[PDB]
């Protein structure tokens, strides 16, 4: 009586939803037991300041679905730039995730983790149903801000503050190799054949963005918009000082290289130990997110 | 029982982009306002959050719309963002925009956009959550503009700085805040904090500057601007900063109110103080 069919594609829409920068949380509880439980969410909002409210949105298909709405008290982790692994750990599929956390419980007997952003001690409000998640609302009842600049994410992955800083001394001590994690659909683009190698340039001197979206549009014959930050190195091989940037391509075949998507990229051989580093990274951070 | 301040500033801790609600009034009239307290709810079926201070002059002509729409601003789109949250006659003047399929005010140049019909509305304390049900969106590939803890950031500056780096010497600034307050060296004219350096990471050169000169613990966050001063020829790179509680060693903590009729070292100085007491009497809550 109602209608089954698909009307957007579940890719696209996600894609657009990632538009919208977000912090990363780890929202914690524990279960019947007494077991500490929790998730990564990015699906998270400040509400009311009188009275305290926050929200986050948890998914119906989660495993710990059951254990989280019939808690009664949970606690808010606002990740600082250092604690990406905790984002991916609290995001995976697991054993033991809080043995990747050093955390204490709260006077509410909420898991709070150390050197995060910010944490908020809660008590549950309401669930409100809404499609294939459910909006916890809290009420704030206890909370710390520490100075700390929180972790990123936006589009693809995460971002940091921390990383300008760096790129800037990188800028400074000679050339850069300027190179880009570009997205097509959820395919990375990568140039050879037998051994696979990010797009790249290397200069000394102007806005990297600026030289690498010129690049990448003339490489690929594709319209290209460089994003945050991806990484910012030294190659211990090589020597030179190396800056890797977010970037997203338009649609279309590319006039060299191809995109390929991470089941593809499986038995690859890349360029050099740190392309496979930044691929892994890549293909990790598409096996995690919020929606399917 | 909470600090209204220390709240809010915890809740900032937590970066976000920067969306503009748009609706019509009962009169056909488009309205609109500044929120970056949204969230992407579901995909099957497609839902969508944005909360909505019971504060709010349009509030009633908000929950009374049945249609509305979220444009998730780029990079570009600072002053959007600031019309949308200020009090102007002709929000919609500063904006190129055209109404979409379902009649909703649709920006230009957005990072994205979603038009939706509302679901429900939840009552939550001096807020009330708008749910709303993708009806249409788009997605360019522009990068958005982020809020995090005091003010914007931009993936753009990131580029800027380092252009900037190479160039020469850099002057680095910062927009040092203690509680709602700005740090300014001097007595006449006031200048923002800085030192000026060719190579090494312009943050930890800014934090081991400025803890010395305050004698206060600093946290150095986004950058905040990156331009040359056309009077003093130099690059500047302007960042935001938090510091410790306490009276500094040297200068001073002064509040948008002391600011008015303070004397700037140089307009650039000004625009950024300008910038910082706007982006001071905007931002969620009141
Ligand atoms: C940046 C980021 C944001 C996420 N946001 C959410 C969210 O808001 N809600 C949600 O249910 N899952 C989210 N996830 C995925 C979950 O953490 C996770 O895979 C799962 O729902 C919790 O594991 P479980 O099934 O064992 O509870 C997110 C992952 C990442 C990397």
């Amino acid at each position: 009586t109602e209608m089954t069919a698909e009307v957007f594609d579940p890719r696209a829409l996600r894609d657009a939803f990632g538009a919208f920068a977000t912090g990363v949380t780890v929202v914690t509880a524990s279960d019947a037991a007494g077991k500490p439980i929790g998730f990564t969410a990015n699906s998270f909002t400040s509400v009311s300041l009188d009275p305290p409210l926050l929200l986050v949105c948890l998914a119906k298909s989660s495993r710990n679905y059951e254990s989280m709405t019939s808690a009664g008290r949970f606690a808010i982790n606002v990740l600082s730039e250092t604690q990406k692994d905790v984002s991916n750990t609290f995001a995976r599929p697991v054993e033991d995730r809080f043995a990747a956390v050093d955390w204490r419980l709260g006077r509410d007997g909420c898991p709070i983790f150390s050197d995060v952003a910010a944490w908020f001690e809660c008590s549950m409000q309401d669930i409100i149903e809404a499609g294939d998640h459910v909006i916890i609302i809290g009420r704030v009842t206890a909370f710390e801000n520490s100075g700390l600049n929180g972790l990123g994410y936006a589009r693809g992955g995460y971002f940091t503050p921390r990383l300008a800083g760096k790129a800037v001394s990188a800028a400074v001590e000679g050339e850069i190799r300027l190179g880009a994690v570009l997205e097509q659909q959820g395919a990375v683009f990568l140039a050879g054949n037998e051994t696979l190698s990010l797009p790249n340039c290397t200069v000394e001197g102007g806005d990297p963005a600026r030289t690498l979206a010129a690049y990448l549009e003339q490489l690929t014959g594709l319209n290209v918009t460089i994003g945050f930050l991806y990484s910012v190195y030294e190659d211990k091989s090589d020597g030179r000082q190396n800056i890797v940037y977010h970037a997203l391509a338009s649609d279309g075949a590319p006039r060299q290289g191809r995109f390929l998507r991470p089941a593809e990229l499986a038995a690859a051989k890349f360029s050099s130990s740190a392309t496979a580093d930044i691929i892994n990274r890549f293909v990790l951070e598409s096996s995690i997110g919020n929606f399917g």
